């Protein structure tokens, strides 16, 4: 299976299975400083599903190594910022992350094995 380009359709795709999730309702838009005005004091690095979306559609991420960095700082931000390991936004942050690792986990595997068996020879 050593489609090398196959990778990008399958992130728009699970990508649109996120955007379906109630639990990415709260990642889907860049945070409010309005009603967070802390945020950029621990934040440095703001992300969210639709930048991503976007930036795959831009045609400016290079593999889906990129892309998963990218998704995996929306997650590693409301770890940071969370006051509290049992609040909402968190607990939600932590069901989306184990349905986004375990649909991404065959993409990587794919696109690296497509990868390997274009420089065999
Ligand atoms: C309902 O969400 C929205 C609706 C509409 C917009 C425009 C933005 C948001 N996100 C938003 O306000 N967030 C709060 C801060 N975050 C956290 O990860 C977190 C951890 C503990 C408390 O917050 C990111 C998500």
């Amino acid at each position: 299976s050593y489609d090398i380009q196959a990778w990008k359709k399958q992130c728009e795709e699970l990508l649109n299975l996120i955007f379906q999730c109630e639990d990415s309702e709260p990642f889907r838009q860049p945070v409010d400083l309005l009603e967070y005005p802390d945020y950029r004091d621990i934040i440095d690095t703001p992300m969210d599903f639709a930048t991503v979306r976007e930036t795959l559609e831009a045609g400016n991420y290079e593999s889906p190594m990129e892309l998963c960095k990218d998704v995996r700082l929306i997650f590693s931000n409301s770890k940071a910022y969370t006051p509290s390991k049992r609040s909402r936004i968190y607990s939600m942050s932590l069901r989306l992350s184990a349905f986004f690792e375990e649909h991404i986990s065959s993409v990587l595997s794919d696109y690296k094995s497509a990868l390997r068996f274009h420089k065999r020879n």
